[PDB]
């Protein structure tokens, strides 16, 4: 009875004829009341004679809630007809958004609770939801517009047209979308709008599995992609508008799975989550013209506005200010950004930064430039947030960044827990694998058969303590220093990632060596550490006999708490999409270590075609230079009429536009649009630089790009693969950018 | 013993020597751990051997915690020197924010704290304060900036000076916005930076009404501005280093008052908060160049990037929404913007609005651009956050915009409630006022002495029921009607800004009448109303026996509560700054009208000095164009040679940018800044329009502007005052588009 209006004929004779439209959330509700007393305008449509409403967003009080206006019973089982004849309703009609948080939570929960207690109402048909177009595209001359009901369907229609300038392409991914037009219009055909769920008995492992624990097989289940829906599958529930149970988990409710374990988990190519992309596409985005500083707000407002960015603003502004911090044992140990200001220190973990209205940022522009190189954006895969070009799907970096930046998910959520590693160790492994006469490259030799040879240790950069592995786990230890006049015990570095303040909180909780000292002051600066720990008179005799000198740890690192222990969880997303746990950090180096060579002979195959055709369009442009005369075009003014003459004396179409900026086109299409053109490389001339003192620069341009297309070509024939020469002049100058911030306090100056 | 670091020396025989860094927040904290171990990098600076930290995060238990640590006595009044030396530490010095929020609250409070127990402690000093440079300037030659405190100090340097193309000006309201270098040079003379209040015998009074309650005295103390500090009072408190306690109150805490209640009650003038004047100048400026759809957060990160609103996105985002609301009985009857989507209906307050990742926006632009023409915008006041021009000080509109559309605040902090007023009948009383042809323009001989012959009265657009005023107050009805058949009451119309299921709930709750009704039922669309109340049997005899037949309402809308009382709270902000109460809407129409001719008069003024050096620049071309041939500059291809060439000519330097587009620029700065300038409007020509067939268009030209000189120069001639036949056509077209769009629904097809 909550936000429940009751239809007019329900619980009368005519029962067996009505809906319940269940809206979820309160917008779309509010678009079902429009809709259904839409009025006398349309007399063959529904109303509130055989159409009532209930509200979900709530085993709770509102699953609760439509059971009491069904009058469903737990006991009975509703088999025959007659039995199932003495509910209040006909069917219930969900109406969710069709984005990624609707489909796969409200029909999701509603499906698998009618499948719990009455399994024989999804048979026979009970369980109906409504779909609404997602995609219009509007012509710029008729008004009804083309729909499509789901992606596939208009990229199967648009691969087939002409030039979409004349159409206006138009995404509904939320029922709050809709205008009053269109709403107006998807109420005369209501029922053809209107799909029935089935059963096929893969449903039941299926809501096993999904839905009800069994934590074992949701992690054997997501190990994999979303395969979305075929042709003929689309086809098959157009035809007849039932859509089963087992489609519509796999696809939709898959998918909200897998959206709500990726921005916390981060992708292993580069070692960033979805939000922390966004943020680096639109730094360098955003700092490109120049590297003014703006205000953490601005530049969030700016990542808002241009990268799609629908998350609220203080996830995005404490993302922006703990990416630019560069502190002793901070997540990011290569930052992105510039932190003019104060965005906090070691003590307690970042916290203390400064309000986001007061402190600035600005890129890197020395390490961004060289770690993420600019002539491989245009290779990458991207997003589409509503057929707008938002962030690329993975960056590829040129040293693997998933392991060298060492950071958690402060959640209980997801397991994921990474320690650095050193710098000296990734660079000699994997310039032995690039280089030919590097000679430990027989790393081949055990890249596949694991026979490991070169070492992978962790960080110990910014880090006065020591690191011993004892088995199998390595430990970080602290430091002290003991007076033996006045019997104060000096703590002068905690191991790795402990902030100080909850180290001395976690000394002052401890009540069995809380009766051994007295008092205990922090004297540090900003990056070191001073605690004075004053001890009570004729302590430290007793201490020795209370916390034993083990082999692993002493007396005092014990009694002092400074050994730690580096747990580490490995677990990372796929590219194409799923779950992937790794046991080495090995392993996750050899999977980078495939896709970045790959980059390397994409980039240069598109180099290659993109000189071919810009040497056939100077040649034809001095062909044109040498035989002006022969041309008399003052009487051809006629632009069709010296098309066809010059069609004549074999000068070749070109599509000159593709030719100049191929803007993130692939080989295939440079190859297949850039013949189908116009002639207006030649025709649309300004006339001053067709004289003999411009020709000189045109054949001097013709000697560069074939010397160029010469050298490409010698740099596809390499060994070990194609390319190799080019990524370690790029392993050079990122050393040599971070070897320059490192010892600038990565400010540089 | 929260937050706190004791000093090394604290509490022993040199105690006296010692200082305690209160700061506020957890930033300043990390700035003073930073600089307080400096090191040896300054052997003559603080160090933690005479100064101890403390926070102030928030009568209380912070209160009391700085008690505990200075050893206070509440018992104890300190009078002479020996009995405050048995205090812990010598001095308390402040660590807050230059901004509106710290020296406004944390001073404040600590001041009136000192004050109310301890008075002999301000006196002989013992409150201090530290200072931070609020504005640095750099040039581009030396390193070492200039420095300001205030900013009226800044604004009497950087008149004096030359153009600053070679200064880059940065503000620092905030501690967490130094840099390491400059927070390392505040250190070096941290004593020449510490400041100490005393008293001066009105800060008895002074400290009475800010602080403890006393409304009434603060409301009689709001009514006027913040008048910032003298030149001679600035250059006192640096000869001394000494601040009174008054002169800090009223200045700096004063301006954190009005800044709370600034942000809640509205400009009479335009009837906007600084938010959606935001909002509104950051729309004017987003959807100029084309107006297409942008989402609701997509303009909500450009109004954060661009008018620098930093009180985050939430706020923001329902402050877009609520922006562009078109229901029965909204906030604003006439929007700014265009809803395409779902905005929210009446029948929960338009709080049932789509999630501002699906709904879109887009400007009015026959509306905006009628109602705030867009040749005032020059001519307006601006605010500077932090040096650039964000959002005028306040628009004036073309009609008296803060009593036509009706809106409260949705808080209980300040009294704010505006009810709408008749279109028609502010239409006739402005045209009477501005027309010397309309018969009742005597409403000036009752504009002073009040003798009100035009009415004023409520809006009743989008309202189906009636308003009646009994004695002083408006009350509005709604309608019913009644079936003798099967007694149900079917109510059609609620009145004015009642929702519907609110009123459902309040009929819910009552139960003297709720053992009367049985069943109810909302049936309504989404722009009318339809509820039917079915009652139990026999009843409706004895509801005309419980609810009496009064003749200010009969039994049936006492019974339903269909009587709705229009109180209203007229509190609204001066353009210079406080708070006016205004106790009838002649008033705030009367305030209205004297400032929008002003207006009228400064934009034809400055038309009118513009076109004067516009026909002066365009007389002088046409002179160079007659006598080019005495001036034989092949030779004198050197600019000085022919700049002094014709300086000789009677030809006059212009500087022409200024007099091509006056850039926000007033009068007596275009009188004085367009006549320096260089001979660039010759000697930078394309000599391609030297010629006669270009000739004739430069003397057209001249004709087109000096006839508009002459209709500007009888328009400034005009009665009652100048500018007024260009208002009244104003106000014809603000009304068609108006009429446009009332019949549109307020679409704008």
């Amino acid at each position: 009875v909550d936000k429940y209006t009751r239809a007019r004929n329900a619980g009368g004779k005519r029962a067996q004829d009505c809906m319940l439209l269940a809206a979820e959330g309160d917008s779309a509700l509010s678009l079902l009341r429009t809709g259904l007393t839409l009025g006398k305008s349309n007399p063959s449509g529904p109303s509130f004679d055989f159409c009532g409403m209930i509200s979900l967003g709530g085993n709770n009080k509102v699953l609760q809630g439509i059971v009491q206006v069904l009058g469903l019973d737990f006991n009975c089982h509703y088999k025959t007809q007659e039995e199932r004849a003495k509910l209040r309703y006909g069917c219930i009609v969900a109406c969710v958004d069709q984005d990624l948080d609707g489909c796969g939570k409200i029909l999701g929960l509603l499906l698998a609770y009618f499948h719990l207690f009455w399994p024989q109402l999804i048979i026979h048909g009970f369980v109906k939801r409504l779909l609404t177009p997602l995609i219009r595209v509007y012509e710029k001359g008729k008004t009804m517009p083309v729909e499509f009901y789901y992606e596939q369907e208009f990229d199967a229609w648009a691969k087939k047209q002409t030039s979409l300038a004349n159409h206006t392409v138009k995404y509904y991914k939320g029922l709050a979308a809709h205008d009053t037009h269109e709403v107006k219009s998807m109420f005369k055909h209501f029922d053809n709008m209107v799909y029935t769920f089935t059963l096929d008995d893969s449903a039941k492992e299926l809501f096993h599995i999904y839905f009800g624990g069994e934590s074992e097989l949701r992690k054997r289940e997501l190990c994999t992609g979303v395969v979305p829906l075929t042709e003929t599958q689309t086809q098959s529930i157009h035809s007849v508008r039932r859509i089963p149970c087992s489609l519509h988990l796999q696809v939709d409710t898959k998918a909200y799975k897998l959206d709500a374990i990726e921005r916390q988990i981060p992708n292993f190519l580069d070692g960033m989550t979805r939000a922390r992309r966004k943020i680096l596409a639109g730094g360098v985005k955003c700092f490109a013209s120049n590297n003014r500083e703006r205000k953490v707000f601005q530049f969030g407002g700016y990542v808002a506005d241009h990268m799609f960015y629908h998350h609220g603003d203080m996830s995005l502004n404490t993302s922006i200010i703990k990416a630019a911090q560069y502190y002793p044992g901070s997540s990011h140990l290569y930052p992105v950004f510039i932190g003019i200001g104060s965005f906090g220190s070691r003590h307690l973990g970042g916290k203390d930064a400064g309000s986001p209205r007061y402190i600035s940022v600005q890129l890197a522009s020395e390490f961004i430039k060289t770690m993420f190189p600019a002539e491989d954006s245009w290779l990458l895969p991207y997003v589409f947030e509503d057929g707008q070009r938002a962030e690329p799907e993975y960056y590829v970096p040129v040293l693997p960044l998933a392991i060298m930046e060492y950071g958690a998910n402060p959640s209980e959520g997801w397991k994921y827990t990474t320690w650095a590693r050193q710098l000296e160790d990734i660079l000699a492994l994997v310039r032995a694998y690039v280089d030919k006469d590097n000679p430990k490259h027989e790393l081949l030799h055990y890249a596949i058969k694991h026979k490991t040879i070169l070492p992978l240790r962790p960080s110990n950069y910014n880090f006065k303590g020591h690191l011993k592995r004892f088995g199998q786990y390595y430990y970080s230890y602290g430091t002290y220093v003991i007076s033996e006049q006045r019997n104060i015990i000096t703590i002068t570095e905690l191991p790795l990632r402990v902030p100080t303040v909850a180290y001395i909180e976690s000394i002052k909780k401890s009540s069995n060596r809380m009766t051994f000292i007295e008092e205990i002051i922090d004297y540090s600066s900003s990056e070191t550490i001073e605690i004075l720990v004053k001890l009570k008179p004729n302590s430290l005799n007793r201490i020795v006999e209370e916390f034993k000198e083990t082999e692993e740890q002493d007396s005092i690192e014990n009694f002092l708490r400074l050994r730690n222990c580096l747990h580490s969880h490995l677990n990372f997303v796929k590219p194409k999409g799923g779950i992937i746990e790794f046991n080495t950090y090995y392993e996750i180096l050899y999977a980078w270590l495939p896709y970045r060579r790959e980059l390397y002979q994409k980039r240069l195959m598109r180099e290659h075609a993109v000189l071919k055709l810009r040497i056939i369009m100077e040649t034809a442009i001095v062909r044109y230079i040498n035989e002006s005369a022969e041309l008399n075009l003052s009487h051809y003014e006629d632009e069709k009429e010296a098309s066809r003459i010059l069609s004549e004396h074999g000068f070749p179409p070109l599509n000159h536009t593709l030719i100049i900026s191929p803007e993130f086109a692939s080989i295939e299409e440079l190859n297949q649009k850039a013949l189908q053109g116009c002639y207006t490389y030649i025709l649309s001339l300004q006339a001053r630089e067709l004289l003999i003192a411009a020709k000189t620069r045109r054949v001097e341009k013709i000697k560069k790009m074939q010397a160029r297309l010469d050298k490409v070509e010698q740099l596809l024939q390499e060994s070990p693969f194609p390319g190799a020469s080019v990524w370690l002049e790029e392993i050079d100058a990122v050393e040599k950018a971070i070897i320059k911030g490192r010892n600038t306090q990565w400010k540089f100056h």
